[PDB]
């Protein structure tokens, strides 16, 4: 049975990858859903106006080409694969000051409806003036995320909620979160889309 | 003699043939219909740094991982009584066990080579330096600071990867005697948790270390 | 229309295969077949100015544009595809280098180019660069001035020529709360004669005048 | 041209026409000789109890599968090749605190008797309390090196001398070397019956005056 | 058409040299190689008196010649030279002997090959090396030195030479924290008591002081 279930999974992976994606186009556009889980504000450097965040970046999209019928593959409804084995979106912070550091494996989960969920943990340094962090009102910084090379005609971006997930925020961080929002923005001949991460924070008093 | 020389060549041939049969002739990872149990254990070697400016602590440890696969089994009698072999971890599937609250990418300090035994068991023990979220307030006190970090599969839920420990006591037999920090206690405990992100329970091992300035 | 989508992917896959697999990699420019690369900078931030080492760290987007006959197609042969995105590793890219960096440049963005059916390519890497700069005067009204040349490392002006669209650096994305304010930022094509080499190299000289924000 | 052809033929014969060496085993064990040449103690950090060393690590071993008759190859007696082209031992510091950094090319010299000499230059941070370094008596630290995954029944270790080579130690280092030894140790765990082998590098050092 | 034939000729040349020959196995006693080395010092970035490490930025010019890289330009549309990734060809294992961190490469690594088989390769590098900067804040300044040479080849396999013993200072950064008093690059033949073979290095000696 286990031999058969393994064989089924190997067969599924082969048919989807080997017996056949060039990325989205205006004729075949994709929607990427983005969500942040903020874990920690590690450092806020007033000498350079750089702040360092650690977060999980949840990315989800769906491809017709990743759809299968579970009945054809021993009731398998999902599988895991290295993110290097599939196309992934070029979602980038627009105002980072150092290359993003990847903290987790980079493995995606593919479901039989064609949906892909990819949640890399990252540490990001970005442009931020932390003046006011030691006051009741705190400091506010923001950073936009979006595709580097695809317009809104090829990749639409969206959020499921504008409330950043703070359920995993480190309780003993040097900084307390007053608010954290993630808001889709459209800028205008093709539309350009980003998600603006806005964090208000202050010294844990 | 020549016989002994031949026996060495045969031994090499048998090992090359075993590795070929296991890897070349014939694992896509665990599934709900074939879940895998990974045993984890930590050997803490040193608390290198406890940074109160950022609430990051840096640990050096060996992370022992064990699992067993039917697909790595062989009969030693078919292979010159070979009972185990060493192979680059890149040659086999390995679990995606990750710290949940690191603050910098984990750094690997050792070769990444696994030992595979004829019963299909694998043992893999990478040495790592990890920076993780920890408030070291109280490190300059009798009772010390207490920090914790969860380790588990990144992408497999408890439907596919289960974890276990052999003991809840961290191996402190190799702890650096002249570290800046002395260890008061170090435990490793399996936990089953749900996250609002996702409907399936994930398993982790929670490493909890209580330490103070020496 | 799910089939029109399938047809559009097939057409793009076929185009890329034709340009990349059923055609051999462009060997780079030569004196018989020189290339003009258009360069433009968008300065985002002066992050750090180190007076102990005389190094300054910039974050910028470097726009590169060139055109190759070998990347041309007829859109009518490929379902009216007029352009596509592809990893910059799939195509030749120019070896444009800062001539006075003090650390390897760090890439901040995906390295993906846009190729258009007339054979034109646009590639816009975001970078952090440390370069040689004495920031003396940064704490004064007149500020500090530093300069850095960008150009091909190995191709002379007989092989790679450069041009700009304007000599004004794009400051429309400069971080408003930077520690440093920009007084001026220019980008100027130069023909550079080096005593080592009989052929001159073309560069774009980026000159930035800046001061500590008030 | 014939000398070049002879060498290309030798390498092809050794690397293409004859099987892989799969590493040592209980039935085909290997002796690895280790020696250190200490070049500099760069940094001794008393805030973290880490010391940084720069050294050359000489490794030697011999394989029947790397032997040839020079007479068959225009009297070539040795050659140099990328260490990636051949099996190399997984010799590791046991108490490093950062990944070792390689400072040189990693190229092995193979001799016709099957012996291999591989001498990477390395910078290593390791666990060390430098207390006493600002005293006449100095500080003492130690680090063990050995195979990560092979027991003494698969890889034995040996030194040619127990004196660390100090002939290349940097004359204007912040630290002077009082002594440096490299000593083979055999330990037996309760886990297992086979012996486990390391070479313990012990350095006594003090701030230069 | 002229340009298509020129590209075709170049693609054919590279194919013939690389794709269609057995890889050059490096020099030997019977087929020794001369490598010419020269340095262009661009900046002393940092001089650390707490660890006695100094950081230099320099261009390292390397030139050698291989018969296996020769061609008759008449057979290839009169192409006389080309540029190629340094990873496409053998390069000499020239290394600093007293670095303290891995050298960092600042430029592309692309070589120029000429029809006579000569190769020119000039990587820009940042190097940290062992240096006591005592005296840097004095009129006499400090003096440091670092040897460069093959890691594994003797003087009977790789000879090193310089064209000049004067380091190229023409591109030295005029506003560096440190000014250069002198910089020389001297070929040295070293013997080791083990072995009768000569071993060759180029000793880079820099005298410098705070500007
Ligand atoms: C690769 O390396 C091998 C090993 O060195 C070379 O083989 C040797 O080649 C030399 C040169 O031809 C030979 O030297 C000659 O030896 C003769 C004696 O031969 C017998 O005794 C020797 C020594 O015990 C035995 O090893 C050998 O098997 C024989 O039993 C001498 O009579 C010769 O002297 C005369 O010739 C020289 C010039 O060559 C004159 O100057 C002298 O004055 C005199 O007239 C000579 O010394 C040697 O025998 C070979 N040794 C072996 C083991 O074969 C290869 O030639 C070398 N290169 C190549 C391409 O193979
Ligand atoms: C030269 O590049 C720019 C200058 C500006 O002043 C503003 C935006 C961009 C490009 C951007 C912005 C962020 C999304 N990515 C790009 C981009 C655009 C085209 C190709 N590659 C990248
Ligand atoms: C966006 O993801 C999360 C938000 C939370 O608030 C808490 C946990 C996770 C996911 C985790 C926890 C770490 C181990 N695995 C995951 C995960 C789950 C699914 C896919 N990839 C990663
Ligand atoms: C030895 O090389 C140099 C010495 C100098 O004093 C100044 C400049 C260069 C090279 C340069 C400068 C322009 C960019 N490219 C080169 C170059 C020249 C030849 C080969 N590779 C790189
Ligand atoms: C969990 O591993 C250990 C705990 C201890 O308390 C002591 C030693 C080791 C293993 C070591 C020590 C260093 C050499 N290699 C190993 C090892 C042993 C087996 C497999 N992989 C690595
Ligand atoms: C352990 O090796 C040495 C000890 C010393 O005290 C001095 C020199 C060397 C080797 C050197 C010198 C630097 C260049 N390369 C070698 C070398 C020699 C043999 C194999 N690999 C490297
Ligand atoms: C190259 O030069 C030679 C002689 O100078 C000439 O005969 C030949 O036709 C020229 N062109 C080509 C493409 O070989």
């Amino acid at each position: 049975d286990k031999l058969h279930s393994q064989a089924n999974l190997m067969r599924l992976k082969s048919d989807l990858f080997n017996r056949s994606y060039p990325g989205p186009t205006k004729d075949d556009p994709l929607t990427v859903t983005l969500g942040f889980t903020l874990q920690d504000i590690v450092k806020a450097d007033s000498s350079t106006n750089e702040v360092d965040l650690v977060y999980y970046e949840q990315q989800r999209w769906k491809l017709n080409s990743l759809m299968w019928d579970p009945n054809e593959y021993g009731n398998i409804t999902d599988f895991r694969t290295s993110a290097a084995d599939i196309w992934t979106p070029d979602i980038t912070a627009y105002s980072s000051t150092r290359p993003v550091q990847v903290l987790s494996p980079q493995i995606a989960v593919v479901t039989h409806d064609g949906s892909v969920m990819f949640i890399p943990a990252q540490r990001l340094s970005f442009m931020c003036d932390p003046t006011g962090v030691d006051s009741e009102e705190g400091a506010t910084c923001a950073v936009k995320f979006g595709s580097w090379v695809y317009s809104g005609f090829e990749i639409d971006l969206k959020t499921d909620t504008d409330q950043v997930d703070l359920s995993s925020y480190y309780a003993s961080s040097k900084y307390e979160i007053l608010s954290a929002t993630q808001t889709r923005q459209v800028q205008h001949p093709e539309p350009y889309i980003d998600v603006n991460l806005v964090v208000k924070f202050r010294e844990r008093r």
